[PDB]
């Protein structure tokens, strides 16, 4: 099993981002998604899958972070600028469906940023990039 | 938009369980799953859409709960016996795609029990069963 426990940093006083989605996909013997001393645990039967996490602000923001173990390494990515009809649950999919979304779990990072169409900056950073147990960051700009 | 409240009962110290992930269908312009006062709370924007929220007990028993709207009238059901790759995101979609689960949705139950091979009761009772602001208990037997 694998597990990536995600620690949440709000650095930006003029919104404040709460999850309003948490999915597993069903590859690998699925996981769950729990909470554990405010951080979010993602636990999962092998490698070869992932979670979604889906973030929503007051002031109409959105973004996913998503979180995985491709051929035993980590990955991660962003999307943002989320029309109301791309949830946590379809992005999840589309990582393997959907070219970009496959190409970006392929790239197996430990670290990731984009910007979304507002300016605003959101990164994910691996501080426990190696082996069964990963920990990263969400910062939020 | 519906406002669906969910309130969790579990009566059998016989286990313990706790959800572990929470999905939101891509309709109605989709929604949000969110925490208040213990108590889940799913808002959708419109008609036509659902979130499902999956549990797992650390004896291996697991369930989703998927809660929803279909023209204008609140629907539930649950599935268990889950196989690993039956995440709730799985399941979820389900109900937009696979007869015998749209079937279910299209009952606009406001009440549903089913057992698990195990013999448990799970049940969904919709307290506040009319409007826009929908209440329900979720009763783990
Ligand atoms: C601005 C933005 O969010 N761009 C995302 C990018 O971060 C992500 O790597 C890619 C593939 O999933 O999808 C894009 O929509
Ligand atoms: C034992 C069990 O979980 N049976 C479920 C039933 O409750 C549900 O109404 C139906 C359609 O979704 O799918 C079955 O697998």
């Amino acid at each position: 099993t694998y597990k990536i426990t995600v620690r949440v940093y709000q650095t930006n006083p003029n919104a404040f981002f709460h999850p309003v989605e948490k999915t597993v996909w069903k590859y690998a013997n699925g996981g769950t998604w729990t909470i554990t001393d405010d951080q979010h645990v993602l636990t999962m039967g092998g490698s070869g899958t992932s979670g979604t996490l889906r973030f929503h602000a007051d002031n109409g923001e959105s973004f996913t972070a998503t979180f995985g173990v491709h051929n035993y390494k980590r990955w991660c990515d962003i999307v943002t600028n989320l029309a109301a009809d791309e949830t946590g649950m379809v992005i999840n999919q589309q990582y393997y469906s959907q070219k970009n979304r496959e190409e970006a779990r392929e790239r197996q990072l430990s670290n990731y940023e984009v910007k979304n169409a507002k300016g605003r900056n959101f990164e994910i950073v691996y501080t426990e990039a190696e082996g069964n147990d990963l920990h990263a960051n969400l910062i939020i700009g």
